[PDB]
């Protein structure tokens, strides 16, 4: 956690330049912000600065994975700046790049109490330190490219702040790179770690895992660590086809797979068998014959499979069933990762049905934590925020934490 580092509470910010890493890494639809929840989680910290006499504060995050590429067209931050003024009932000034020349003239000396948004830091390859060209190929940034990206970051603030709680799991350059005497955490960071530092300390048990979504090569590398501290995994949304392939042998058409981590389902079960933790996988699903809001739909079993050209974008009624099943076994739950594709309305309703197992849970005691970019918007999109124990703005970032990792953005804060 954060007791041995430096947090905003403790930094002289009177008369500074404040560079914060934030996660506006907010959903999209129709060009249009669905949620704004990571948009108002960071105005506490970003506040604070400007109450206390910062100078600026120049905010930088990602949106989606451009991989190196600028892609203004679908991948901008401009939206998140017109959001933000009225969070914040104060003018953002949106700057199209987030380094050279002209950010570094624009962030050298403002106005005292501006507030400015950096463009998409992931248009730039030395970010991530990896992506791909505008052709597709996949391409790796140039060390002294990346040097330099973090030495033009680095001078658009006197101090920094890390506030992207969603983000603190990326070694990426915004989050640890940034070379500065004075690096602190902001006030999510600190919320979201004590939360889970209490959570995760003796979880109530049985303890269950909820992990769908689509980030499969990602979220499949964490399973191995969290099968030491769970007694239950739903395996769901677009994680089961890899497992369902590889064991069920199913044929899963064009369904989310991915071949490195079909390698290691094998292993898995068989730590997730020595270790007790019961895995529970959907057997029935809504098929869709392209990947669109409008597609036609059918239906599908394990033992059916789904027919070639198809592919299975939600979880069935037998599926719900199972799923709400181990729900009701639970006293402790974190969620990470919609069961289906929520935002698509033919596709809602095996998550729609979980959420509402999840809310009863909640009402006869189980502790329910609903973490993510996308799951915590279908917390907004039922109207249930405040009908669970926690909603946390980190998906990824909270199953490392239940992981039993430290988050290198936390870890490349100052310490006290
Ligand atoms: N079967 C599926 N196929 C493809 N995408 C899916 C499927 N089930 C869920 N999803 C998608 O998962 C996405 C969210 O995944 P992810 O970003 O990992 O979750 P979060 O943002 O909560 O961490 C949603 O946009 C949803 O459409
Ligand atoms: O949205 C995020 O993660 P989530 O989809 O796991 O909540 C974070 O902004 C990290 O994004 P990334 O997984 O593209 O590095
Ligand atoms: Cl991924
Ligand atoms: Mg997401
Ligand atoms: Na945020």
């Amino acid at each position: 956690s954060l007791s041995n580092k430096l947090t905003l509470d403790k930094l002289d910010v009177k008369g500074k330049r404040v560079v914060m890493r934030v996660d506006f890494n907010v959903p999209m639809k129709n060009n249009q912000i669905t949620n704004n929840q990571r948009i108002k989680a960071a105005v506490p910290s970003i506040k604070f600065c400007l109450d206390n006499g910062a100078k600026s504060v120049v905010l930088m995050s990602h949106l989606g994975r451009p991989d190196g590429v600028p892609m203004p067209d679908k991948y901008s931050l401009e939206p998140v700046a017109v959001e933000l003024k009225s969070l914040l009932g104060k003018d953002v000034l949106f700057l199209k790049d987030c380094v050279g020349p002209e950010v570094e003239k624009a962030c050298a000396n403002p106005a005292a109490g501006s507030v400015i948004l950096l463009e998409n830091l992931r248009f730039h390859v030395e970010e991530e330190g990896k992506g791909k060209d505008a052709s597709g190929n996949k391409v790796k940034a140039e060390p002294a490219k990346i040097e330099a990206f973090r030495a033009s970051l680095s001078k658009l603030g006197d101090v920094y702040v890390n506030d992207a709680f969603g983000t603190a799991h990326r070694a990426h350059s915004s989050m640890v790179g940034v070379n500065l005497p004075q690096k602190a955490g902001g006030f999510l960071m600190k919320k979201e770690l004590n939360y889970f530092a209490k959570a995760l300390e003796s979880p109530e048990r049985p303890f269950l895992a909820i992990l769908g979504g689509a980030k499969v090569a990602d979220k499949i590398q964490l399973i191995n660590n969290m099968l030491d501290k769970v007694n239950e995994m739903i395996i769901g949304g677009g994680m089961a086809f890899t497992f369902l392939k590889v064991l069920n042998n199913m044929e899963i058409g064009t369904s989310l797979f991915d071949e490195e981590g079909a390698k290691i389902v094998k292993d898995l079960m068989s730590k997730a068998e020595k270790n007790g933790v019961k895995i529970t996988l959907p057997v029935d699903f809504v098929t869709a014959d392209k990947f669109d809001e409008n597609a036609k739909t059918g239906q599908a079993t394990v033992a059916s499979g789904i027919p070639a050209g198809w592919m299975g974008l939600d979880c069935g009624p037998e599926s719900s069933k199972k799923y709400a099943e181990a729900v009701t076994r639970a006293k402790q739950i974190v969620w990470n990762g919609p069961v289906g594709v929520f935002e698509w309305e033919a596709f809602a309703r095996g998550t729609k049905a979980l959420m509402d197992e999840v809310v009863k849970a909640t009402s006869r005691g189980c502790i329910t934590i609903i973490g993510g970019g996308d799951t915590a918007t279908c917390c907004a999109k039922w109207n249930t925020e405040d009908k669970v124990s926690h909603v946390s703005t980190g998906g990824g970032a909270s199953l490392e934490l239940l992981e039993g990792k430290v988050l290198p953005g936390v870890d490349a804060l100052s310490n006290i």
